[PDB]
């Protein structure tokens, strides 16, 4: 299941192993028509979703809740080398921009996410930690391992 890293004052780290491989878990976490069947929160479906995974490439996210409000993200990726890393920015509207990591490497078993998100301050990464967000992003991954074993 997934591991809670050390990171640091204001870094978080993550890690979960996921069966498959990881050039079928890049095209899950990369691909616009993948990502909206697993990552989402519960009543939160993903309506809106733009991802280029190639440097300079645009992301854009938006989740629609019950009775019609929306939260979405931008973002712009940095760097692309599948299927082993990415690296863009995130901005929702909070927190301030973030930079986020994802390093994908071959285990016995399938496919290890190791996953890092820089914040600006260490008290910004301080609300982060005080949110579900770590029980949300289970929740998700535990979406993605129905599909890729579905699949």
């Amino acid at each position: 299941e997934i591991q809670i890293g050390p990171g640091s004052a204001t870094r978080l780290e993550f890690r979960r192993h996921f069966a498959a491989t990881p050039e079928q878990l890049w095209a899950a976490l990369t691909s616009p028509a993948l990502l909206p069947a697993w990552l989402f929160a519960r009543g939160w479906p993903m309506t809106e979703c733009v991802f280029e995974p190639h440097k300079g490439g645009l992301i854009r996210q938006v989740w629609t809740g019950p009775e019609g409000r929306t939260r979405g993200l931008t973002g712009r990726v940095i760097l692309a080398e599948p299927p082993h890393r990415l690296i863009h920015s995130e901005l929702y509207d909070t927190g301030g921009e973030t930079l986020v990591t994802l390093q994908l490497l071959p285990v016995e078993g399938g496919t290890e996410l190791a996953m890092a998100v820089d914040y600006a301050t260490p008290e910004a990464r301080d609300a982060v930690a005080a949110s579900a967000m770590a029980t949300e992003m289970e929740e998700a991954y535990r979406h993605l391992d129905v599909m890729l074993a579905a699949l």
